[PDB]
Order: C-alpha cells, then structure tokens, then sequence
C-alpha cells in the first residue's frame, strides 16, 4: 500500500492528459450533430446534388483564393497527438524509476523501523553511532549515484518543452485565421474548367468557428496555469530538505543537493504515515518519548 | 471507517457540484432534440440551401443590428466552467487539509481511550492531573498553531467568492437580454454586398429562450438558497464549542477560538460514535459510571 | 443489520419519491418521439421554412389571443420539482434523526439483552427493582426531552403541506386548460407587423392533450390516495403503545404521551426479532419459561 | 436459507406480473417504429403541412362522426395499470404475513428437530406425552387465533377480483370496436369552420388493430388459464392436511380447518427438507430407524 | 454439485429453446430496417400521404382478392408462442420432478459410501446380506411406486405431441402461400366507395418472402433432426440397465423395467462421478480392490 | 485445475468458429449502413414509390434474363451456418470424451504420484516390478480398447469433410457469378404485363459486390491455411510417442499405435506440470536424483 | 505472480497491436458519419435515383478513365490485417516459449533461494563448489541447447519482416494516389451503352482524402519510431550479460552467447525482485552482509 507519486504531479498529470481529451470530444460531438461543418450560398439553379458536390469539395480543398485555412480540418487530431504527448512522460516515469525508488524506500523504511525499535530499548534507561553500518554505507552509496534524480527532472523538462511546442504552434498557426468565418472558394480549377455553369468563385462560410476560438482560448489558459506548478516541482529539490536514526541523516546532510538522496528524501516526508509517526505529531524529550 | 467531513459540507458540496451539471445536461438534451437553436424566415424564393446558410451565418454572427446575444451560445459552456469552480475548494480540503487530520484524530482518539480504560480502575474505588503528559504537551502545542484552520476558512471564503461572481456575472449579463426573442440579423457586410438578391435584414426568432429562462431563475434561486448554510458553517467555530480527560479539555477551554483546537473538537464532536459513548447517551455519578 | 425505518413509511416514501419521476419520464419520452408538440396550420403559399419558423415562434409565444397556456410548456420541470421537494424530508430523517436513534436503540436492546440474561438465573428457582439502576434513570432522562419527535412529526408535516401545494397548484392552473386543444396564435406583433403575405391569425393545435390529462388525473388520484396512510402514521404514536424487565418498561408506561420514549417503543416493537423473542411467539409461566 | 412462498404462487405471481409488462412492450416498441399510429386520405391540395395537422388532430379527437374509440389510445396505460394491480397483492403479503410466519416457522422447526433429538435417546432401548409442554401450549395457541390465515385468503381473493375487473373492461369497451379499422374524422368543428378550402368529412384508418386485437385475445386467453391454479391454491386449505411430535401434532388434528394452524403446516410440509427427512422417503419399525 | 439432468436433455431443451428466439429475431431485425414489409404501386397521381395511406390499409388489410395471406402478418407472435410450448415441459421437470429425486439421489449415495466403507474392513481379511436393511426395504419401497417415471416419460410425450403440432401448422398453412410474391388489394369497399379518383385495385408486393421462406424451411429441418434424439431418450428406459451392495442391485434387478427405480438407476450411472469410482475405471479381485 | 485440451486444437477451434462469424458481421454492418444493397435505373416518369417498387421487386427476384444469382441474397445466412458446422465437433468432443478421460487422467496421475513417493525411499540406499499391480492391469485394459480415440480421429475428420464441403459449396457457386455487377432485371411478368407505361427490361446494379469478393477471397485463404494444421494434429498420434514407473510404461511401449493409450499418454505429456517435474527439465544419476 | 515478458517488449507489442486499429476505427467512424464516401457531379436532369445509381457505379467500379484507385476502397481491411499480422508473433511467445521458461525460472529461482539460505550458515563463521551438483549439471546442459532462443530472435525477426512489408506496400501503392481527389467515372460500358440521355463521362470527387493522406502519414511515422526499439531488444543480447551461486554463475559466463543461458539470465535479472535482493540495493563484505 506504498505511495508512489507525490500528491501534486498526480493532479498535474491527471489535468495535462484530460484536458486535451476533454476539448476534442467538445468538438467531436458537435461537427456529427450539425452536419456538415461549412456551409456554401450555391446558386440557385443547382439542383440537389451539384450542391452537396460544392459543399464537399470545397470542404476538402478548404483554400481561400483572393490564405490556407487547414487548422480547421486538423483540430481534432492535433488535439489528440497532444494527449500521447502529454502521456509520454508519465509512462517514462512508470517504466523508468518506480522499480528501483520502490524496493529503495522498502529496505529503508524496513531497516528505519528495525533502528527506532532497537532505540526503544536505550530509551527506557556510546554503543549508537556504530550500530548501523548499513545506513551509513547504503545511503553513502546512493548519495555518490546519480541514476533516478536525472529521470526526475527530465519528466518535468519534458512537460516544459511539450508545454512551449503547443505555445508555438498555437500562437504562430490559430492566431491568423481568426475573426475569418468565410471565404471565397473555387471548383474550376481542373477538368471542370471551360465549363460555363458553374459560377468562378463561390461564397462558403465556416459553421464552428465558435468552438475552434473557445477551444483555443481555453488550452492556452489552462496550460498556462499549468506551468508555475510544474516550476515548483522542478524547484522542489534544489532547496536543502528540512524536517538516533535521524541524527545519522542529518550527519550527511549537506554539499550538492543534487543527489539520488533528496529525491528519496521527498519520498519519504511525503510517506510518513507508513511507520510509527506518533512523536511527529508533537512537534524531558525522552520522559515524553517514554510512552 | 473514520468520518472525515461534517454532514452539512457533504451536501452542500454535492448540490454545489451537482446542479449546474444537471442544468447543463437539461440545455444540451434540447438543442440536440429540437434541430437548430435558431429559426429564421428567409424569403420565398431561397432555394433550401441559401436557407441553411442564413440559419447557420445568422448563428454564428448573432448580433442584433438595430446588441448582442452572445450569452445565448455561451450557455452550457459557462455552466460547466460553474462545476469546476465549485470542485476546486474540495480538491483543496481533500489534498490539503485531511491527511493531517486524519493522523491528529487517530492519536487523540486512541490516547483518549487509553485514558478512559486507566481511569476505569480509578472508578472502582491525586495522581491523575499528571497522568496524562502527553494530552497536555500535545494539545498545547497544537492550541499555539494555525495551520489547518486557514483552509477550512478559506475553503468557505472561496465557495462564498464564487457565489458572489455567479451572481455579478448573471445580473450583469442575462438580465440584459430577458423578453428578447427574435432579431433582425444581416448578412450582406462582407464579400455578400453589391448583390441584389439577398434583402437587406433578415428577421431571426430564438427558439431556447424558455430554457435560458428557466436555467436563470433556478441557479439564481438555488445558489440563494445555499447561501444561509454556508455562512453558518463558517460561523459555526465562532462559538467556543460546549458539550477526567474531558476535565482536562475543559482546563484549557478559554482565550481567543481561533485555533486548530476548534476545528479538531468539532470532528471529535462530530465521530463521537467510534470511542465508547456508553456515558454519553445518559446525560451517584460513579455508582452509574461502576455499569 | 438494525432496521431503522418503519415499513409503512418506506413505501410511501418510494411511491411518493418514484411516480412524479415516472410520470415526468412519460411525458419526456413522448415529445421526442412526436418531434414538434404543437402543429399549425400555415398556409398553402408558405414554402417550408417559413411554417418552421411559426411553428416555433407559436411553441415560444403559447399565448392564446382571442388566456395564456404556459403549464403546457412547464409541465415536465414541474414534475421534476416535486420529486426533489418529497425527497428533502427523507433526507432530514435521514441527516437529522437516524444517529442518536441508531445508538439509543443499540444500547437499549444490549441492556434488555443483558437484564434477561440476569433474569435468567433468578428463573430457575426482591433485589430486582433497583438491579437495574441505568434502565431507570436513562428511561426518566429520554422520557423528559422532545428532541426526536419534533422531528418525526414535522417529516410528515412537511408531507402533508406538499401534498396540499401540489393540490393547490393543479386545481389552480391545469383545471382552466381542460378540454382547450386549439388556439388562435399570432406573429404580427413586432417588426414581423406591417407585412402583408402573413395572415393575422393562426389556427394552432396542440398534440399532446391527451398526456396532459392523463398526468393531472393520475397524479392527483395517487396523492389522494397517499393521504390517509401519512396521516395514520402521524396518529400512530398518539395513542399509548401497549403489547421483569417489561414489567419496569410498563411502571413508567403513562402520562402525555409526547415524549422521545414513544419513537423508540415503536421502534423496538417494530425490531422485535433482534434479540430473544422465543416467549414472545406464545402469547405455570415460569414452568414455561423454564425451557 | 428458508423457503417462504409455495412453488405454485410463485410461477402464478411471476405470470401475472410479467404478461401485462411484456403486451405493453410489444405495442410500444410497433407505434414508435412505423410513426404515427394513424393514417388519413387528406385531399390531393393540402401540401404537406396541413396534412400533419389533418393526422395530429384527428388521433388527439378520436371520434367517429357518423361512435367514440378511445380505447385505441389508452392501451398501453390500461395495461400498465393491470401491473401494479397485479403487484399490489405482492406487496400486500411480502409485508403483512411473512415476518410473523418466518418466526413461527424458525421456532417449531428449531423444537421440533430438538424433540426428534430427544426421542432418538428413547429410540435406541411414559414420560413422553408431557415431555414437550411447549409444543402443545403454543400449538393450542396459534390454533385458536385467525391472524394470517385471513391475508392468505385475500390475496386470492384480490387477485380473483382483479381478474374479474380485467374480464368486465375488456368485455365491456374492447368488444365493440373490434373490426372498426377506419373512420370519418372531422375538424370543421371550432374556429375552421365557415373555411371552405378544407373538406367536410375526412377518411381515416388505424394502422395498428392488430396489435390491438392480438394484445386483447391473449390476455383474455392467458388470465383464463390462470383462474383454475387461483382457485386450485385457494381450496387448497379447505381440505385437512395429512400426511412422537408427529403424534402429537395428530392428536390435535381436527375441528374446523379454517385456523392458522393449516397454513404453518402447509409450509412445513412445503419445506420438509430443511429437517432430517431420512424417515420420510422411507415411506420393526424401531429397528429401521435405528440406522 | 450434484448433476440432475442428463447431458442429452440439456442440449435438446438449450436447441429447442434458443431456435425460435433466433428465428424471430432474424425476422423482427429486418422488418424495422427495410422499412416497410410490402409495397404498393399506387398511380402517379397519388401525391405522397395516398401513398402511405394505401400501403397501410393493404398491409393491414392483407387479402388477395382474385386467398388469405395472414400467416405474413403472424408470423414473429406465431414464432414467440413456440418459444413458451418449448418451455412448458423444462418448467413441469424443474417444479414436479426434481426435489424428490434430489433428496432420493442424495440418500442413496450417502448410504451407498457408508455400506462400501464398511466392506472395506471386510476386504482386508456371512453377516453382509442382512446388513443393510434400508437398502432393500426403501429399494423395495421404491419399485412399487409410478411416482416420477410418468413425469419423465410426459416431458418427452408432450415434446413430441408439440413437435408433431408445429408441424401440422406449418403444413397446412405455410405451403399455400409459398411462391406467392404479390397480390391485387383492394381498398375500394367501404366508405371510399363511389370515389372516382382511386382506382378499382391495386397491384402490391410483399418484400420478405425470402425471410419467410427461410424461417419456414430451417424450422421444418431442425425440428425434423430433434426428434430421434427425443424419441432415443424416451425409449433409453424401456431396455433394463446393466453395468457387496452392487450384488444387492442386481438381486432386484428383473420385472418389468417401468418404476421409479430405472429413473435413479440412470441418474445414479450418470453421477458415478461423485462417489469413489476408482474401481469403475478398472473394468485375485480382492487383490486387486485392496489397493 | 487440470488442462484438457492440446494447445493447437484450442486454437484451431477459436479461428474456425470465429472467423465466419466475423464475415458475416462485416456483411451485416455494411448493408444496413449503405441502405439497399441494389440499384436500379428506373425511367425518369417514375415519380418516388414505383421505383422503390421496382427495387425491391428486383430484389427480392434476383433473377438475370438475358442466370441467377441467388448466393447474393443468401450470403450472411451461408455463413451463419458454418459457424454452427464448425461448432458441432467441438460439443461432441465436450459431451463424449472428456469425462472418462478426466477420470482416466486423475487417477493415473495421483498413483503415478504415489509411485514416485514409494521409490524416493528407496532412492536413498527386487519388488518393485511387482510393485505396482495396478499400473499393469489397469494400463493393460486400457491399451485393449478403443473407446476415445474413435472420437478423437472423428473430430478432426469432421472438420476435415466440413471443409471440404465448404471449398465445393464455394467453388461451385460463387466462381460464376464474379466479375457480375449488374443485370436486367424485368417485372413485366406477372398480372403487371398488358401495361405500356412499365418499360420490358429495367437494368439494376449491385452495390456490395467488393464486400461478395472479399469476403469468399478471404474465407478461401483462411481455410486454406487451416488445413495442414489439423492434419498434422491427425497425424500426431500415428508415430509412437517417445520421451521406475516409466520403465513400466516404456515396457508396453511398442506394437499397433491405435489404441486409447496414445491419447492419454499425449494428454500426459501435455500436462507435465501437474505433477513434480523436477527431474525432467534436467535432461551418478542416483546422486543426482538424491536432491 | 511471476513477470514472464520483458517490459519493453510489452509496450512494443502494445503499440504495433493498438494503433492499426485505432487507424482503422478512424476511418469507419467517418464514412458512416458522412454518409457516401464519393460524390458525383451528375447533370441537372437526372431526377433522384439515377444520381444515387451514378454515384454507387463509380464508387463499385472505381477506375480513372483518362489508373486504378483501389487502395482507396480497401483501406480499413487492409488496416485490419495488419493487426492480425502483429498478433501473430505474439501468439507465437505465448504458444511456444512461455511453458518451459517459467519452470526453468521456477526451478532456478526455488535453488537459488536455497543456495544462498545454505551459504547463510557459512557467513555466520571448502566444501561449498562440490556443495550444488545441480546448478553446474543442469545449467551446461541449459548452455548446450538451442531450444527457446531461436523463437525469441524469430519473433522480433518477424516483427522486422512485416515491418518492411508494411514499408513496401504503403511506399508502392499509396505514393501514386497522392493529391488525386478527382476522376473521370464512366458507366457507359456495358449494356448502358448505345443510350443518348447519360452522357459519356462524369466527374466525381473523392471526399476522404484527408483520411486517406492522415492514416498514411501516421502510419509511416510509428512504424518508423518501432524500429529503433525492436533493433535494441534483438541485439540486446548480443553482448554477454554481466551485473557463492553468483560466483559459479560467473564461473561458466564465457563463449559464444548464443545459447539458451542468455535469454534465462535476462529474465532472471529482470525478475531480480522476486528473491531477497537485500545486497544488491547497496552495491568487511561479510561484516556487511552478516546483517
């Protein structure tokens, strides 16, 4: 019944993966309830189907001539690839760091246990210091690795970057085909030249250029307010973390804070309800202890 | 099996989040139904395909010419905008607030029923002011905090600020609008004009004004209803909380309220049942208490 | 695996909680089917849209000019209405009675359990009146309060005055809209007037008359019929219930009978199969009781 | 894991509960598939609108001119009422009869298998006619009241009457309108009149009287076939039932049958394998049953 | 985990089931999706409701004038009531046959493992024919009795009775109207009379004789292959059954084989499973047995 | 949890009865999808319902005049039937083989065991031939029969004919109507004939020809493929199957391999795991058993 | 709750399976949502039904006239069967290697276990290379196998292969339809011929080209990223694997490294969580694992 995520990455990832979801079934479930999604003032003399052959063609070639209007066709899929994109670097960190950081926070917590227990004993009264050999090696060999901090920080460097692509594609592709609801399209480009029935140029008119300003408006915002948390979480480890077998942590507790250390640290702050947490809670010393 | 929420915040938070995600479900299962949101009686000789390209252009612009109806398409939308502002205070309560609790009711209660069972061979009948240490170091360092009380303030604070916005936006905006249930929409501003066919306004009627209506009047009047709860839940602390342990409780039952002392009492208050409340119930003395 | 509610009172809260919602189910499930609830007679030289377009503006308007028939359009939400103003006084049972009851009558039945236990080993032949000092003093504090009564009265108070809403508002409004299938409606009023291809005046007929009838007449027969079974459940406690340890029950067993003891005599005579009701079933006697 | 209905009441009740709900399907799932249950021969001059209001009032009139046909309209609520009628006698004996009758069976079969315990240690060779006080005391007892014997009658009383309501309906309204499949519908009645563009007398036809007639001959025929088992389970009592404690339960086999004593046989003999029925499909002495 | 139906029963009772369910789903999913199950070729000055109007009055009309064809109509109902006749019988075994045989089958083998326990210690070396009395007087009970063969042999009597039913129905209506596609209808007979404008027939074609054709010809085949299996289980009792207590089985092993004694032989042969059978899938012999 | 089937015929079985059945449902959904499966160019004067007459006519003829081509109308059912065809030999399988077999396995395998056992003692050092008189005797009865291994051969050569049906239905029918899109198809048969307006012959063309090709194309490969693999699970068992108590059984290991023991010694094989194959992934010797 | 796949190769499997479907679910829930997948440009006076049958004859016949464009019309089959191809090797693992390496690394685990529990008696302190027979004999016979280590190549071989089949179908046919969203369909081929009012060439307009180009692109693009991954994991074990019994592991750790100790000790060091990995977290030795 370990803890295997901080609290706040859970919540980030659960909106970063959703949200994209959420908007494209937005714009999936109105295009197959009005119809078609554009519209064109055919003449009137156009019969039935000659109609539905402008609609159609003019919505595959969507050009208009008198200057491309494609993010109109591509919304919902560029919203879905943002849904793997986003995924990516959740599964990286499933694949990539719990099995080691899992089996690193039982033994310690299993061992942490074994010392306060041991302690137990000298606190209902120096052969302390040498007691655990295993907890000056083992962390003094993990403190010299670098193996899982790097994973740690290229998830979030991962978001980051993925984070500033759909910056830069929104405000450098959506941004000019606003307030543009209509264009003039043409079908007499091919065979159907020299063709005197067909008019030059035919008026066509978009019919959701609501949902694609409201689905724009609303990514950029969100993933804008989703970007200070991501910092935090980035920023979290570069300060110092502060809180018999704690003594011996806080002896190494100094240098570079770069470490596979302060990663399992986090860790275990943020799992501390798994062992005997009844003198956290009451934040001489050992008269209160002897309970 | 604890009971980690006061039964009033219970519903108020499950009609908070509820009722305007049934609102929006009531606007979306319309629209749908009835075809086109909007009508409009375009001239005798359009065709059936300039029809719908009135119908779809006068949608997509609504703009009274001789202002604008844009709350009409907005609806749903900004329905749904309302539930994710009333879930944000509980996300907050539920990642913020109650893992710490969650610990501090488990130790008092514990310790409490350690107290009790001592006490229980004191009864069958003074070294019981001092008896209990730790209920006295504890509780006085948990009286000198500030820490959680905040956000069980500012959880109401902010339901209480997203009212306030609901109810400045709504008046704001849809009042504006009531009574107003058809338009002279235009079409012949861009590359339309300098064409003699297409007459120069067009008269369009909405055909969901009695669900604007309706969606209105209710949220206004359900979100006054919620209103009275919740400044009772927030004034309920105010109120210094009344009902050998209990002695020493009310030892240091005094000085300004506005303590995680308050806040605790009240969900020991509250989770009476899970300690022993043989003596509760029943509210000379010893010989009753000797049963 | 207490019972915690009286048979009767189940019933008539499923039967009062479940008809408005069938009945309103229904009325939904017709109108979708249909498709428009109301027809009009446009004329010849109409095209199609236009006869859309007063289709609805006459489903808008529902104003008969030559008074007004807007229950039509308000019927459903009407409906639903009632099912949330019968299930609030579930819900304040529930909320507000159910916790003390539940362990007033966990006790009540251990102690009884315990007193025959006691009574046991005097059978198989007076320190028996004061061998049970709690069942006196605990039975002399619950018979002077009036917490829980109030409450079990005013649920079907509540009950009662709704049912009298709901008569109140149907004999008020639906009575006037019997037997009215057709009305005269008119769109010249606004900018539509000084048009002279529309008529004055359009024959209108409303489609659903028949679902209109048949919800008034069955909604107004089951809530005549769940009237005297609410009101003798209110009248229950009115008259004192009668049917070693019984024998002290029945020495307090007089007086106004408006206490708390009623609620839980009744609910105990109702959870008789709980503890020991062998001597129950065959209503000298000692001999008999010996087995 | 006892057994509280006999095996017949529950085929009889499942029939005559699920019959009505599946006609009433099988007339839903028709009208909603082939659209408007109604067809009429609107002149050659009434373009396409009028026609639907021609349809829509003649099925909501439902008045033959040259007499009345409303049955066609309330079928399926008719049949839907003969559900709760049918479930009403359900209910009736789920809550009246069955808590009091589980006891009395639990206890007579619990003293039963302990007098058959008892005899065994006599069986392996006379203070054994006064060796079971209980078994005669609460048998002289039960034999003497009339408690549920009274709901077991009325059930089938009610379900025999029900049957006869459903048998005069049917005979009294469905009978004259069979092999009437058209009719000559009129709306010239109110305000359309003095109009002289809409005929006189217009034809119609019900597109659906088979159904009609199918629903009516089947339900006829199947509450038919469910008479002789109502009455069979009915008259099934008034005949006394035959088949150490059974001796003593012979002894006052007699008198008239009309006590609570017949029903509790009958459902011990119902639930005859709950005890050790080794004996029983055995059907000297001494010597077999000492095995 | 008892077995109380022969493997050949189930499959023959699943078959006879499941086909026309399958069958009638075959035939109502694809008269809701071609529309229509017959059209008309009405004049071409019919407009389009006397089109409709035609189509319906001849598909409900259903009579070729220049001679019934009504099976058309009838024929998922006629379908659906195979389904319940199939049933009938399962339902007689479910609630006649089998909590008799149950207890007789659960008897027998409890005793059948104790008398081969006790034979066991005689292995290992005449008081062994008077040893099991109730093997002989209850098997001699048994032999005496036509309890439950005559509901065995009336399951598989009225299979065969509806078997031969089903195909006289078939037979002597289905045949008449094979190759039969299109009929004159006529809708000039009653009030439509001395109406100029409709012509005196109409020519109408049926649209699903291939479904009818089809259903026709697979349930005629699979019924003719359910029979010799039926008539196979219904004749596997006439001829005697044959393989310390089994030399008692086969002392009363000879009569006539109609009692309820072949019955639980055949259950027992088809549950050998249940009891030590180590020595069945063997078939000097004490040797061997001691093992 | 023993297994009962070889891993080949289990998926054998899976492709050959799913396989068609998802053939048809790729023919099922297209043409409910495409509405009519045929087209027919009717003559302009036509109005709407004669050429929907005409189609369906068509149809349901299907008839080229200037020669059938039935298998068109009659290909979901086709393959419908293959499904049953191919299910047939595995409920024989299920209902005729495996509950000896089940037996024969089990108690081979729980004395196998104990013979292991008998011999681990005297591993840790001649009447061990002798040993075991069962496994002679019993594996000599065995090896005399033919009772299982009948129905083992008949299943695959069941499926075998099946297919071979299958390529000659195919082969014989579908072969000569490819290549065969559209037909002239008359009405002018019947009572319709001796009428000038209906022109003689009507060209129609079928729209699901692709879905006729692919789908024979593909069951032709598929079946194809499926053929060396069951005659290679045929053809397992003619070659003798080779790898204390297997000494014994390699001691009867020899002469006409037809018998019921190959089955059960490749079921054995199969079922290695059941029981302690400690030794046989290790493939002096004593020493190394001694572990 | 042994891992018997390696993690890579689970997301590598779940990838190449998922995607193709997801390509093809893309493309069925279009075309049915847009009803015909062409549209035709017939002339004005071709009334209805000759513009559907216009339009199904292109769609059938599907040839550009002034070559092919088949693979337009086999898009979601072909997609589909590439589905299939990737299970296939998966299948292959499952029904081929799987069986024999969870005993072997059940077996090699249970021994280890015991080798390092033996040794745990030395460490508390040479007849300890003698000490296990086993784990020398059984694994050189291991090491001179080829068994299982020719399926784990030829899986990702085949993976490979289709990979480049998938490669050279796309790259040959789907490259020369590219930007040809129009051709010129004929009719007037076959007995259409010799008939003046159709005329001799229509255009038609493919309307799923988006699709087409969308499913193509991305398609090429994941295959491409698959490679890399399925190249790592085949020539993952190229290179000989390096990290008491771990010292007679190294002992026999040389060669050529294909054999079927390779694959063994991969998944033995995938799985090295299942063994008590206390000493391989932290990697004087004996003082450190005395512990």
């Amino acid at each position: 019944g370990l803890r295997l995520e901080l609290p706040l990455d859970r919540i980030v990832k659960f909106v970063a993966v959703g949200s994209p979801l959420l908007l494209m079934s937005l714009a999936f479930a109105q295009e197959f309830s009005s119809g078609s999604p554009i519209s064109c003032f055919s003449p009137s003399n156009f019969s039935i189907r000659q109609a539905a052959y402008v609609d159609s063609s003019c919505w595959d070639s969507l050009l208009h001539h008198k200057k491309s209007l494609w993010p109109h066709k591509a919304l919902p899929y560029s919203l879905l690839a943002l849904a793997l994109l986003m995924y990516l670097p959740v599964l990286l960190w499933q694949y990539a760091a719990v099995p080691a950081l899992s089996s690193d926070l039982l033994f310690i917590i299993s061992e942490l246990d074994k010392s306060y227990n041991r302690s137990i004993r000298l606190v209902q009264h120096k052969e302390r210091y040498f007691e655990f050999p295993l907890l000056e090696r083992y962390l003094a060999c993990k403190q010299r690795s670098h193996s899982l901090v790097a994973t740690y920080l290229l998830r979030n460097s991962l978001l980051l970057i993925f984070t500033s692509a759909t910056y830069l594609y929104l405000g450098h592709f959506h941004l000019d085909v606003f307030f543009q609801e209509e264009f003039s399209c043409s079908i007499k480009t091919g065979l159907l030249s020299d063709e005197t029935h067909v008019p030059n140029l035919i008026t066509c008119r978009l019919t959701s250029l609501s949902i694609f300003q409201i689905v724009s408006l609303s990514s950029v915002a969100i993933y804008t307010i989703l970007v200070p948390v991501i910092i935090y979480n980035l920023t979290r480890l570069c300060r110092w973390d502060k809180r018999p077998a704690f003594d011996l942590l806080s002896r190494k507790m100094l240098g570079c804070p770069i470490n596979d250390l302060n990663v399992i640290l986090l860790f275990l702050r943020a799992n501390i309800s798994e062992l005997i947490s009844f003198s956290w809670l009451s934040v001489d010393f050992m008269t209160l202890l002897a309970g």
